[PDB]
């Protein structure tokens, strides 16, 4: 049973859910899932459940940003409910590998040197890092944190809500969650919308290169706008932009020792590492809302300051004013590694490097060494709980996949194939943002509410 308690931002409820760690072993140890219920304001059909994806994103978090941008009529007919998944912030037990020192220390480095020693150093630190987890977390737990178990929890959630079928909205990784449960309880699904799609069938390397081109495309599109604007810090020449970009970012690195960071002055005591110069960029590429923020931090670097770019990185890392991180960084990795088998082969990583440098030159520093470090998950001790495959969910309600044309994170073609793999209705947004639902856009939310209450899918090839 769910005892709902107040907490402090709306008309919101709070609870926790007992779920087992191993569903094979449902008698040993139990998680407690953070929960938040926003009641409906009219006649209700049920609870809509959202998830921001990540993985790592607090469903308690998103559900408040969403609350402000929630259609009048949706609010009326649904309990908006959000939740931290198993290990997420309030959700106990939470995942902890790195300390704050651990993180700041890492981000103090430029991470560009792929010489053998430079590759040697990274994975050494990858190594010491993995031990922290198991030291502080117990290897047993880390196996069962795959989305495979998350789906079973999501099912237990619906039951806890008195819904008989589920109403769901998933962002980014949330879509990989959606598909899981979809393959799992296709009958326990009332309606479903997925935004920023993730394709389980895809090869994990090709995917990352899709994301590379996806961000360079976004970069092309930012600089094309800025270069029309007055005083573009990348010049008004969008061609030469990446160059100017590099002219602004390369000196954050000593051109004679690639381990030495020469960080830009900031009021904040940290200055700006090359690593973080790049992270803030990716940040602002996620949505055009953050592009002025970009134009700022660049003009900063022009004058040698990095304060803006420094804040974007934090927003990506979710490192608060007081310097505390939330565990979303740690969480991200743990789940990735169980969710699918890592790339064990060295050659193929080194080659992915070689290619990606060409595919996304603004991100890649200086010269291709001939070497790249293996991914973090290639060290993972608990095995992938889940397998890359095409989705097989046959008797499922028509749903709405949504992908933005120039989405840099989850590329548009991801939404394409996922929809195909679901035989469902697709919704296209012309834009260079990741996600878009309930973010000020009248058109999308019409269709969404239509499919939501009304259950009405967009036409064949609807485009807003
Ligand atoms: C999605 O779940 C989302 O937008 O959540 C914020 C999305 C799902 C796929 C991975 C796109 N996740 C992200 O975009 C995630 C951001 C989470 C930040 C909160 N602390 N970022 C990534 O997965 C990294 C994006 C990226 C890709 C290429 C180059 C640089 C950065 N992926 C890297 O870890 O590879």
């Amino acid at each position: 049973p769910v005892e709902w308690t107040p907490c402090r931002p709306g008309g919101a409820l709070c609870g926790k859910l007992a779920v087992p760690v191993d569903y094979d072993r449902p008698d040993g140890d139990v998680a407690a899932l953070a929960l938040i219920r926003f009641p409906a304001t009219g006649d209700k059909i049920g609870s809509l459940v959202i998830n921001p994806g990540g993985p790592g994103e607090s469903g308690i978090e998103a559900a408040l940003g969403v609350f402000q941008t929630l259609p009048k009529r949706v609010h009326e007919r649904f309990d908006l409910v959000g939740f931290d998944p198993r290990g997420v912030a309030s959700s106990r037990p939470a995942i902890w590998c790195n300390s704050d020192a651990d993180n700041d220390r890492l981000r103090a480095e430029p991470q560009v040197d792929y010489s053998r020693e430079g590759v040697a150093h990274i994975e050494n630190e990858t190594k010491q890092f993995v031990g922290r987890c198991v030291d502080k977390m117990g290897k047993n737990f880390l196996a069962h944190v795959g989305t495979v178990n998350v789906a079973k929890d999501l099912d237990a959630i619906r039951a806890a809500l008195g819904d008989d079928k589920l109403t769901y909205l998933g962002y980014s990784y949330g879509t990989r969650i959606g598909s899981a449960y979809a393959e799992e309880f296709p009958q326990r699904v009332r309606a479903m919308i997925l935004d920023g799609a993730v394709d389980p069938n895809a090869d994990p390397i090709e995917a990352e290169l899709r994301q590379a081109k996806g961000f360079q495309d976004a970069f092309n599109n930012y600089a094309a706008d800025c270069a029309k604007n007055a005083g573009c810090p990348l010049g008004a020449d969008p061609a030469k932009a990446v160059e100017v970009y590099h002219s602004l970012v390369d000196p954050l690195v000593d051109p004679d020792n690639p381990r030495i960071s020469r960080p830009a002055r900031t009021k904040d005591p940290r200055g700006l590492s090359y690593s973080d110069a790049i992270v803030g960029t990716i940040m602002a590429l996620y949505s055009p809302n953050l592009w002025q923020h970009l134009t700022d931090g660049l003009s900063e670097l022009v004058d040698n300051r990095g304060d803006t770019l420094l804040a974007l990185a934090d927003m990506y890392m979710r490192r608060d004013s007081h310097g505390r991180y939330n565990n979303s960084g740690d969480a991200r990795v743990a789940i990735n590694c169980v969710d699918q088998p890592p790339v064990t082969d060295r050659d193929k990583v080194i080659d992915e490097d070689r290619r990606a440098r060409e595919i996304a030159p603004f991100m890649s520093y200086g010269k291709f060494t001939g070497d790249a470090p293996l991914g973090t998950c290639a060290f993972w001790p608990v095995p992938p709980t889940s397998q890359p495959h095409a989705v097989s969910a046959p008797g499922l309600v028509p749903t709405v996949v949504v992908s933005t044309t120039h989405d840099p994170a989850t590329p548009y073609k991801a939404g394409v194939d996922l929809a195909n793999q679901l035989r469902g209705s697709l919704l296209t947004f012309d834009g260079t943002q990741h996600t878009v639902v309930f973010q000020g856009d009248s058109c999308i939310d019409e269709y969404v509410t239509a499919y939501l209450i009304g259950g009405t899918t967009p036409p064949s090839g609807a485009k807003c």
